[PDB]
Formats: structure tokens, sequence, C-alpha cells
């Protein structure tokens, strides 16, 4: 099996590939601009990912990685909520995507197989073309439009404390959020195919835009994030040791 | 720092302490009795914990321990279903308590801080005196009337996969499940001071009862769990 | 795969199994007796466990696990080194075996399968009998006479820190002692067929003893000891 | 704390930065040119390392880390040459491009003690150089000069794999190697005390560098068959060894 992790609660750059505005300020990842004087920036586009890319799965042994991360994000508006930050699964070189609600991982939202990206939303922005009424949670899959999305409650400038799974015995992917402040959680879950959905190797991280317009913004602070990943020898899938995960990881 | 866990895939009594009709087979965990043939029996109860005490908090250098835990369960009713199973935190010496709707964890729904007994319960019969309307996921604390629950599906005889946590920072205890073969999900949490409901060290593990009635029965069997803890200095 | 470990930098009695003279006291783990004053005494035996049992491997399966521990000891003499420190794999039920050169684990040099006990030792006193000619550090099958040692030079009163694994892939027992004070670093290694010198459940921990006279002591404190195995399907 | 942490069985380019001849094939790492018959070349030179880099120690907040790696290499001559020239493994600069071949395994340019080379590695050294190694085949620990400032006898057995061990505490400073070939049930150890945050920079790339001898007969295969590495850098100066116990059984067993 192999395997490869990492945690973090302060940032530094040499670790991570920036694109767009991603900066490295006072150990905190700011995923999109912000004027000196702490106000969000509309127009805004950034991405960060881990410098080493993961590998979801073998294609000559069929076996299929198990994976977990969870982050520590903080959004704030000064003013109306846009557009929203996601934790994608990319193509090792890939370059950003259409901005605004697109959150610079997608193009559209018919599904296009070929775009290979997979990505766990937590849009502040209801788009009428393809997003439900409110600010959601989603699981996009070649797609801005998600295949599963659950209501939330975004608390403004409150901790949120995310954490994604995917399990391949399984072929879930779960996400859930907690506010820690107002003691209030979500979860959502939906059936994956990703040996289908993406390449064999990506790069993990986040995507994150604002606004279109000049009242539209919010900054994307990820306080801390943790990534595991366990990739099998034979097609015999083994879940992930979440207690053990958290604890060592998270807690 | 100081660390524990396990994680089981596979089960043998030797690692556990069995109390009740709690028994071992086939490489499971069986808290509640079983007819040969496969069908639950009714006033069943039974509890297993792990042989080795956990510190969840130190009362000399004030730290407090954050820990997790998941296990898989499959509830199985021929039949009403009744009553329910429960991931608990006990005092170390903890003989059982009431069965039926108390699921040997505890003795009454009112508020009793000695009973130094926390528990995430799964719910499967409403018991008018303290249960709200349906099957419910619960946080209990020292006592049966749960402090918080949400509305629970359960599917008959499919896994119910169950993580639960501890975060000393926020002292937020969240519990979740997910029932992978109909991609459904529920998650609940609430804040808990653990250091003034329980004792510096207990015992973890599961508890389980089934109906007082003839109809009221289900089965409660655990196919792995895992477990891990951490106390700072 | 089936996981426990355990990691301690502090002790408390209640995870530990304690027998003889073995205390806890300020967070660190004595197992020979000690005087008030702080001097060791002669005739002592001391042994600690870890309150669950650890699977070493499956007889209906064949599986065989693969773990490792490490520890800091201090051993200090005001007076002549004895008898030595062993961490050991004894039986789940298992008593106290002779004391003095014996270290509480065994009660011959001569093989006895039935004995079902490996060992390794951080001898500090040459017993003609069945010891190489200076303070050693050996692998014990069944027997108190090592099947292999290596040369230590023990410094008194300074931390020695010990690593010992055991991969299953190799059936190869690796033990090794550090002298972070002085650089100094020693390592042993054999091939032991596990399945056959011990049982499918063992308890892990220590065994200490001093001298059987006046002047042959040593204090053994032990202060931290991390643990982890891992049985595979 | 921070940590970052990794365990390779099967070897594949994308998380590695290779250098010079070093190759995966077949799920494995060479790191020096070898035939398509499968005998090794003379003056080969290879390094290979995780595409991340590892913080080592923070100036602003004086912690420094603790860390262990191990992993398990075959060297192998063939019946009619002689062993050269090694195998390291080394924390090297981040941009860090190859230095000297030979005797000097890609990683040092001298056996003169030069603090701006900022290199430290632990080297398997299998051809004593007259200018500066012990007699015999040797490990040996070398901070920033070619010429270690301790050794070991080691009796290398051709073609037999060998399971490495290295470790760093950052709470006692010291730096411990082992090496074992589980064949001949023989092991051998190493350590000796290394101020890091004085030979090294905050951030390092690690790996390998191996590199074969510069004459005919002076020749031997460089092969890593599987790579852990485990890395702990706390929040303040008070430094915390890492769990090995807990690291191998679950990296390395
Ligand atoms: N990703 C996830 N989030 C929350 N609970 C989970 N249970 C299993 N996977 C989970
Ligand atoms: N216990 C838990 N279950 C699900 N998601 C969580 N996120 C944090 N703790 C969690
Ligand atoms: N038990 C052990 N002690 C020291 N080095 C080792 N390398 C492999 N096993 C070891
Ligand atoms: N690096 C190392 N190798 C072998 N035994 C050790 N004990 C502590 N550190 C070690
Ligand atoms: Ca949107
Ligand atoms: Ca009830
Ligand atoms: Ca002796
Ligand atoms: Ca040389
Ligand atoms: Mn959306
Ligand atoms: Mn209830
Ligand atoms: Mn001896
Ligand atoms: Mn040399």
């Amino acid at each position: 099996a192999n395997i490869q992790s990492f945690s973090f609660k302060n940032f530094n750059s040499p670790s991570f590939i920036l694109q767009g505005d991603a900066t490295v300020s006072s150990g905190k990842l700011q995923l999109t601009k912000v004027k000196e004087n702490g106000i969000p920036t509309p127009s805004s586009l950034g991405r960060a990912f881990y410098s080493s890319p993961i590998q979801i799965y073998d294609k000559s042994t069929g076996a299929v990685a198990s994976w977990a991360t969870s982050f520590t994000v903080k959004i704030s508006a000064p003013a109306s909520f846009a557009d929203g930050i996601a934790f994608a699964l990319v193509p090792v070189g890939s370059e950003p995507r259409r901005n605004g609600g697109y959150l610079g991982v997608f193009d559209s939202d018919v599904y296009n197989n070929s775009a290979q990206t997979v990505a766990v939303e937590f849009d502040t922005l209801s788009n009428s073309g393809w997003d439900p009424s409110m600010k959601h949670i989603g699981i996009d899959v070649n797609s801005i439009k998600s295949i599963a999305t659950v209501s939330w409650d975004l608390a403004n400038g409150e901790n949120a404390e995310i954490l994604i799974t995917y399990n391949a015995a399984t072929s879930l992917l779960v996400a859930s959020l907690v506010h820690p402040s107002r003691r209030t959680s979500y979860i959502l879950s939906e059936r994956v195919d990703i040996t289908n959905e993406l390449p064999e190797y990506v790069s993990v991280g986040f995507s994150a835009t604002t606004g279109l317009s000049e009242g539209y913004i919010e900054t994307h602070d990820v306080l801390s994030w943790s990534f595991a990943s366990k990739l099998p020898d034979d097609s015999t899938a083994e879940p992930l040791d979440l207690a053990s995960y958290l604890v060592r990881n998270v807690l």
C-alpha cells in the first residue's frame, strides 16, 4: 500500500502551488484578494494545491484509494456573499478555469467528462441557471451543477470545520460541516465512480472566487488543513481509520 | 501526551469485557440474545467494553482528552423495533443498569450527575415519557432523556457506519451515521462539559437492549470498531 | 487487520497490571523496591503489563503480527549492578517466576517450550552458569540462556532509549539501545519462530529484579513506553 | 504541529524529482544507469527526492523537527567487478543540483568542511577513498563534507536486501542510523550529535544520491525497493521525539 499524508496548522508557500490571488500571510492561507484595510475584493480568483501529486487509483492493479481531508475555513462579508470555496481534485498540470459562480474549477453546468475534475463546494451564492434556492454544500462531478446538495446556514465570520472522505469499498463520498460556535452541523453523501471521472494522479487543494459585482464579496481563509490517502496493492479496498486519523491529525 | 487506540475488523473475547447476553460469534460482536434459528429475543441486555481503561482528563494538569470512535452496526427485526444500541463511556467498575428503553446504561430520565455516564444512542423505539416522536440518534448526559436528538430513518438489515468525536478545544461532541446502501446520512452535535459529567477514567464500549414485549425485538451486531484517544500534558 | 497501540509519557496504575514491588510514583514506573531515602533494595522483583492482551498470531488464518515497542529506562547503582530488566511477552494469566538472575520471567537455563515466554533482556550481572562475560543485551526464548547477546556498556544513571521490533515477514526480532548522553549505540538481531514459542494471546510489559546480596543492587525506572501491533487477515 | 509523511512500496515518477540517471522501472527506483542486459555502468550518477519540501526547523519560533525514514536497498556487483561508489540518504537545499560524482556520491564537492554546502547525508560507502575514508566499507554521517564525522564498519551482503532506518531526535539532537541484512541476521548501528539548525536551511528536499566507480570494473547497482518518511515540526522551542513503535508498524512492518 502507498500512503501520503500531511497536516498543517501553520502555512508557508514552499509546500504549496499557489495560483491566482492565492497568498499565504500570517500563517494562514488566503485564497482571494483582500485590500490592506481588510475588506474583500470583487472578481477575485485563487487556488492552492499540495506540491506533491496524489495517486487516486491504479489502472494496472485495479486498486482505488480511500482518502480523507479536513480543514477549517473562515468566510466573512462586510455587502452580500459571493461566490464560494471548493475543495478540489484536479489534473496535475491544471490551470484555473472560469471565475465567479464557476469557482475557478469549471467552465459550464453541462457534464463534460474531459474536465476531469471533482469538487465539494460551499456555495454562498445561488446562480439561477443551476443552483438550488439557498446557500449550500454540493458535490460537483465534471460540472458546476452539483449532483447532490444540502442547505447550509452560513455563520458569517465564524469558523467552519469541514471533513470530507471517500471510501473505495462503498464508492461513497461524504462531506460534513460544523460551526462549533452555533453547534450546527450538516452532512451530505453520494456515490461517485471516481476511476471514471478523474485521472490516476491529481493535485488536491482549494479554489475560491468572489462575486463579479461591487457588493458581492467575502473572504476565504483556510486556518488548518489535513489530508491522508491510502492506495492498496490489489483490487480489495480498505477504508481508512478515521478514529485514528482525526485524533492524530485533526483533534 | 498519552495515546491509546485500537481497531478491530474481527472480534475475540480476550480483549473485551462482556456483560449480560453480549457474546462474540463468527468474528462479530452480538450484544443481545438470539435464538439458534436466528431470531432475536425479548428482554435482552448486553454490554461490551475494551479491557483497558481510558483516561478522559487529568485533574492535576487540567488537560482534557480529544477522542474519536467509529463502528459498523447491523440492526435487524424479523415484528417491531426495540429498543436500541448505545456507545457509552461508563465508570470503570460499572455494572449494567435498567433494561428496555433504558438501554442498560441509565436508571431514570431525571438528570443525576452521580450516574457518571455519557452515551450516544441509536434509539429504535419512542418512549412517551422522554423520547421524541420517531426513531432517533441522541446524546445522553447522565439521563435517558437526550439533551439533543435528530430524526433517523433506520434501514432494516443494512449496515450503519457511525462516527463519533469529541473535540476538547471546542467541547463539542459530534455524532454522524451513514447508510451506504441508501446513500443517506445524519449528523448531530452538542457542547458537553465532560470533566463535570464523567470520572477521570472510563471504559468505552456498547450497550444494547431488546423490547420487553413478545414482538418488540431486533438484533444488534457490531461488525468493526475503532477508537483513538489523546491526552495532552 | 487488527491494531492495538499505546504511548505513555506519564504513568498511572489503572491501565497497568502491577506485580511484585512494581509501583507507579511521580508519573514513572518503578519496577523494583526502593527505600524512602532513594537507595535500591536487594531481593526485589517487579513486573508490569498493559491491561489489555495482545494477539500475536491467529491459528485459523495463519496470520502473524508485526509489532514494535520503545521505552526509556534509567538504571542506577549507589555498590554493584544486579540483576537487570527485561521486556517480555508472557501468557495472559502469568504469575512471576524465579528472582535474581532469572529476572522474574524464567525458571531455568534449559529450554522449556512450556514456559511460553520470550524476552529481551538488559542483563547487568554475569551469571557463570549461562551468561557471557560482561553486561549484555540478549534475546531469551523459553530459557534464561540467551540465544544471542551483544556486549553493552551500561552508563550508570543515564537514560537508555530502547527500540525492539518484530517483522513477521522475515521472522526477525531486532533490539537496539542508545545512550544519548554518551552517543553510544548497540544493536542485536536474531530469527525467532514466534508461533512456536508463545501462545496466541500474551501480555506485554517489563520484569526486573535486584541482586540477592547486600551490595548487588540497582534501580529500574521506566520513563516512557510505546507499543504498536498489527495482525493481518 | 506540522506533519508530512509518506510511504511507498511501489514507485512512480510523478511524486518524485529525478536527477541524473535516476529512473523508475518495474515499480522500483533505480538510482544509477544499468545496461539492458542488467549489468551496471561506470561513471553513473543519480538522485531522487520527494516532490514536496520538508521544513526541518523554524527560525521565528525556534522549533526543530524530529523525523525518521526507512527504506530497503539492494546493491549488486557482477562477479568480475568491484564495488563502487555507494548510496546516500540526503537532506539538500530545495533548488539543489547534483555535485561531484564518484567518491563524492553526488552530494559533495570536497572533504573539507564547508558550511555553505548546506547538506547533511548518511552514506553507505562501498569504496574506501584513501584521502578521507576509513579502511573498509562503512556507514557514515556526513555533515557538509564527504569526510564522515563518524563511521562504522559494514559487511555488505552482495545482492541481498538491506533494511535501513534513520532517525533524528530534536530533544537530544541525536542522529541515529542502522542497517540490517535479514538474510544474514547481521545488524549495524551508528549515532552522533548533529546541530541541524546550523548545518542546513529551514526547508530541504529529502531523498537519495548514488554513484558508480569511475573505472571500468568499479560498478554496482543501487535499487530502492521501498521508502517511508515522517516529520513533525512543533509550534515552540520544546522538542518532541517521534513515536517509532507506531511509525514502523504503520509504515515499515
Ligand atoms: N466524510 C465524512 N464526514 C462525516 N462523517 C463521516 N462518516 C464517514 N465519512 C464521513
Ligand atoms: N464526529 C464527527 N462526525 C462527523 N463529522 C465530524 N466532523 C467532526 N467531528 C465529526
Ligand atoms: N528493532 C530495531 N531497532 C533498531 N533498528 C531497527 N531497524 C529495524 N528494526 C530495528
Ligand atoms: N534511527 C534509529 N535506528 C535504530 N534504532 C534507533 N533507536 C532510536 N533511533 C534509532
Ligand atoms: Ca453558486
Ligand atoms: Ca427509546
Ligand atoms: Ca544475569
Ligand atoms: Ca568512498
Ligand atoms: Mn452550486
Ligand atoms: Mn431517546
Ligand atoms: Mn543473560
Ligand atoms: Mn566515506
